[PDB]
């Protein structure tokens, strides 16, 4: 059975997002923010002015919130990165927490992190995995909130098949 230990890492390059596929979430915007904008999709679509938001307009959803994707290799997970909206929106999140799985229903954790609503993107030196779904979580006791926004999540790591 497996367990958690160091390990040398280099520096993975990105992975391309072309086959992905988010295969669920708690929640996303589809209006408020633009028609073809907020979604959770806007997560892994190669486009900066995609956000995802969570749902504001009409209702919202109460914390957590996650988005589970489908990337629709094995790949050695390596760090984590997230474009936030920045650009002095309002997009108060302080925590999010990423998990891992080879088959979608075993998760293992890869780490916990701070937030920060910057402009330049967020690289995450998460817990090293093969992996074929990262889940991007807001947790509820971050002191975060119902309002989260993230331009794009990417992957770096290295093909593993
Ligand atoms: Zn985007």
């Amino acid at each position: 059975d497996t367990y958690t230990g160091f390990c040398i890492i280099k520096e993975g390059t990105k992975i391309s997002k072309s086959g992905w596929e988010v295969l669920s979430f708690t929640t996303q915007e589809a209006s408020g923010e633009g028609a073809g904008n907020g979604l959770a999709k806007c997560l892994i679509d190669g486009d900066t002015e995609t956000f995802w938001h969570a749902k504001w307009q009409g209702g919202s959803d109460p914390l957590p919130y996650d988005i589970v994707i489908d990337m629709k290799q094995n790949i050695q997970i390596a760090q984590v990165e997230l474009l936030p909206r920045g650009r002095g929106s309002n997009n108060p999140i302080k925590v999010v927490e990423f998990a891992a799985s080879e088959d979608n229903v075993n998760w293992t954790p890869i780490g916990r992190f701070g937030f920060t609503n910057q402009d330049a993107a967020l690289e995450y030196y998460v817990k090293s995995i093969k992996a074929r779904y990262i889940r991007l979580t807001i947790p509820d006791d971050g002191g975060n909130s119902t309002v989260a926004a993230i331009r794009e999540l990417d992957v770096k790591g290295t093909i593993i098949n």
